[PDB]
């Protein structure tokens, strides 16, 4: 019983009421005014991987696998009255971030208006490393390196929050600043405070043209507080413990290479690290490393220091020509655009990690670690096809050799194979 | 050995193949057929605090500290046929909802052919109280007032399921009324029914020109139902415990009140609450209260009613001139936007909160609370700064006053001061 | 003292850089180059569901509710390069994946260069059977069929990685294959690995015109793998156990019809399963049928076999006339777009479900499971009311029957009522 007079309707044209709009898409969405007020920006990253690996790895030296995604990001970002910024990245594999506290690999309020300088506040990783610095996405080797491993607390947010200022300075350096409180309470709930700084000079910064050279700095108070100070390095093979799907379950070896999980409030005050950085690239060749050495500096007498000091080293060459992009604001390696799209482009490289645990609190034998400095190198060997800008498909062979510390085969060394496919959209 | 003809394409137009289509960006995105048949608009909220606050509010006295998102929705809304409506807003800092039943400030669809009437379904908050139905973007204290807190189940949706009805009446009035589905169950597996009204009549309506007076009433029926009866307020300092990141951990004093924990199943059944509301405003000038009355009756003869009662009143001052936003529908506040962009707007105020609880079951003294009536007021002090219709950056000064319930060190008294960033898409 | 000089900013137009662009709007968001080397496309689907049951779905019979999202997705998918399409479906009802490793409903990259062949990778139902294959948004009756309950692994994704290839062939028949790593682990950490075959012969593949027949193979190895192995059917009352919302609580009886919580590693190894489907459609009459068979192999002599068998036959009609809608691509059913747009369209519809599970490992009576083959037969009669292409309400009437298993009232039957609102954008 339901009737209305008919309409003839305008159709097709699409437009704004404010300032001129320009629309992109790559697989996701940009949406911005042209006048630069406002814009916004919808992405994401997933990353699938597979891996087969043994010895070291895994508890008893057989075979065990992994088939999950690293990351599967969710982007969202967009700029406000010309200066002020937001970056929301949440991870659906829940591999970044927690259930208690959200998943975000970010969550961030940047202000650009003293534009070289940043002002930038919310959750997100502290400056610490190039490797780290460099974006997930365009990260060379499967996973990053070990001498982070051994201080991870330096460049994650352990779902606190930070202030941090930036800027590139007279386009040859670049340089950041920060504080921030990580979610770990002494006995009066006050949580543990952290300091920041980066800084490099990088006279060659741009794609195929780089020369780098950088310091960092990371201090953390730990006066009566309660905490995890263990190091536990997956040597580049995720799959022994991971979220987001399956993983190598009760055979996995993620093996405590020094500290203990609950070290008791009191115990350490100052922790701190610094860390050296280089890179070259000349065209499709590039090299870059890092240094660090960390002092955790015990607070009451029944407890002696911790240190650590790790490195690594890492040549990659494009074997179809293409430079890896660089970028000075961040001074971070980025992705490889390919020029042909026919073949893609087809990416060698070889990464060394070196790291040695020295924990005297380790007075006796356990029947997997001997007294002394625990210490691993590993190898890291694979092939990058960017098959265009969006997707990359990734194939590694990963081995690693340890001293004084074994699986329970007694393997002083193990290997694996990864293979990654990632779109970014 | 791949090869293809080589093509000249079109470039540069955006069209679409129904109705003409305007789009929008101020940081997210909206898009809507002119005819008004489809919309959709992609939304959120970043809500970044940092306080630090001792005495009462944290257990032995102490100052704590919390870090962390109060909210960061993701908000997904359209319309579809004219007058199907939906909207889905999710809490990435998982302070919102559950990991059991999704984290969701909303989930509803709303039809909306019988305008003024609409008709809503699914998850949201029912509708009780003035402070309530305004915005959480738009609260003009940090947290909501603590007379919500002797029942918030009045106006929260529980990880159930509702049905509402609403409409403006005659552009002076506001009325709704709705039936949900709490998530509890009886020993039937049976959930909790409630019944929710709100009234208010509004003659003046409008930003700088608000005359308001209102009433709710919210039932609910325990029958044969175990639950949680417990009376805990923060008092306005969510740090003291919360989600999303860092809070005071085993030092935050969120005290009860009154009730328990586990409340047997047979031990109540009429949950009751009425409460009355008030609203002025002239200019940048505005005045609002509320008051609410509990009573939680007791169904087996051992177990005594639990009675509360609470109320708040807040003054607030716009010093740059710009009136409070006001909606009849929905008959609440809502933003300010500022008129001078090099400043921005700045806005003043204080709400003081008196709450009460009536237990009789409580016939013991504990270490921290003494039989007979506990009570607190709270006073809450500070200044929000428009910087511009997407950010808002507040500072305010909190404190609270006992009475026959204290923190492990004696204090009848505390006070903190909370800071955020804000920032709205 | 912040001054600046004004400017005239154009207006109104919104253009694009590259190809030509086509924007859509029906409640969501489409955005595509005209070339068809990219898209976006953002969507979802929600499911909100109240319903009562009494008898065997409840413990002691009487009524129980629920209240509940069945589905919430949000979904993101795009094109890129041409030939590389992603999709990622994430539920925030939480009913779909996990806490561990994601809310996938699917996280998947498609390779559709060698089309009609297609290559599928990452997380993803396995292709088995009709009614899997079609939407959750179009299935007929609120939940699915009870013979997939007999071994819900064959089209289940077990939050793990899968690779898939399909086609069309000669626009006659739909043909796929594929490999995935479930997860579970062996004694090694490696992961369960499963086969899946599926083939339909559809002659006539249209809406108001499809003659099809198909069949399903499935397989998995579980040699030395802790597994559980309990069939535990909901016979078409999801509220007896769900997540998302509200549900029946300790009084939910989702009974074990066979098999264990914790069958150790090495009691099993081979599990399969084979299936038949059937569907006939003209115009808005359709027909549709399925059988599936599953034998769980014992490993270790102490163990028997574990083997069950079910069916489905559903007749389906549109009062208003309209087809359902088939699509060859994935051999699936689809919606139904109503032509009258002031009622809608309107269908009726009954499905009878028959399953039948023996377990020779049960040897003991218990109080509510009787040795022998446990039995359950299920009649679902209801009406779909697609109010538009975007709202389909719901209403249907559950009835059970079981043999050799009540519940603890000593009930061989119960029912039920299950109403929705669907909304999709």
């Amino acid at each position: 019983l339901q009737h209305h007079h008919h309409h003839h309707h305008l159709e097709g044209t699409v437009t704004t009421d404010g300032a001129d709009i320009v629309i992109k898409t790559k697989g996701g969405l940009e949406v911005a005014t042209t006048d630069k007020e406002f814009s916004f920006k919808l992405g994401g990253r997933l990353q699938a991987d597979y891996s087969r690996f043994d010895g070291f790895y895994t508890k008893n030296g057989n075979t065990a696998d992994a088939a999950y995604f690293r990351r599967a990001y969710i982007e969202l970002g967009g700029t406000a009255y010309k200066d002020w910024k937001y970056q929301i990245n949440f991870d659906l594999s829940h591999n970044t971030g927690s259930s208690d506290n959200g998943y975000f690999d970010e969550a961030s309020v940047t202000y650009t208006g003293f534009n070289p300088v940043n002002l930038k506040f919310g959750r997100f990783y502290p400056d610490f490393g190039l490797e780290k610095a460099t974006s997930s996405k365009w990260v060379t080797a499967p996973e990053r390196n070990a001498a982070y491993e051994l201080a991870d607390w330096i460049n994650t947010h352990q779902d606190g929050m930070g202030a941090q200022v930036n800027s590139t300075l007279a386009d040859m350096a670049y340089l950041s600043a920060g504080v921030s409180a990580k979610d770990a309470d002494d006995s009066d709930g006050d949580s543990v405070k952290q300091f920041n700084f980066r800084g490099v000079f990088a006279p060659m910064h741009e794609a195929g043209n780089v020369l780098h050279v950088g310091v960092n700095y990371a201090y953390r108070d730990l006066d009566d507080t309660a905490f995890d100070s263990r190091i536990r390095p997956r040597l580049g093979m995720r799959g022994i413990a991971t979220s987001g799907g399956n993983d190598a379950g009760d055979n996995g070896n993620r093996a405590t290479f020094g500290g203990v999980s609950n070290s008791p409030a009191g115990s350490y005050k100052d922790d701190s690290v610094w860390g050296l950085e280089g890179a070259w690239a000349m065209g499709p060749f590039s090299a870059q490393a890092e240094y660090l050495a960390r002092k955790l500096k015990a607070d009451d007498n029944a407890y002696k220091d911790i240190k650590a000091k790790g490195y690594y080293a890492q040549l990659a060459y494009t074997l179809t020509g293409e430079s890896r992009q660089y970028k000075l604001e961040g001074a971070k390696f980025d992705s490889v655009k390919p020029e042909n799209k026919e073949i893609g482009a087809w990416e060698v490289f070889y990464r060394y990690d070196n790291i040695k645990v020295e924990d005297d609190n380790v007075v006796a034998d356990t029947a997997t670690r001997e007294v002394g400095d625990t210490k691993a190198k590993a190898h890291n060997l694979g092939v990058n096809w960017y098959v265009n800008d969006a997707v990359k498909i990734s194939a590694a062979y990963v081995k690693a050799k340890t001293d004084k510390i074994t699986n329970n085969n007694g393997d002083d060394d193990g290997d694996g194979f990864v293979t990654r496919l990632q779109y970014v959209f």
